[PDB]
């Protein structure tokens, strides 16, 4: 049906997280801030 999209998504790997902190835990390696 639909794609496995989540409210918090990585625009780099196309990762999907149901939790904001989980996405941040992932995208921090993209941000390096
Ligand atoms: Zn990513």
């Amino acid at each position: 049906g639909s794609t496995g999209i989540k409210p918090f998504q990585c625009p780099d790997c196309d990762w999907s997280f149901s939790r904001s902190d989980h996405l941040a835990l992932h995208r921090k390696r993209h941000m390096l801030v």
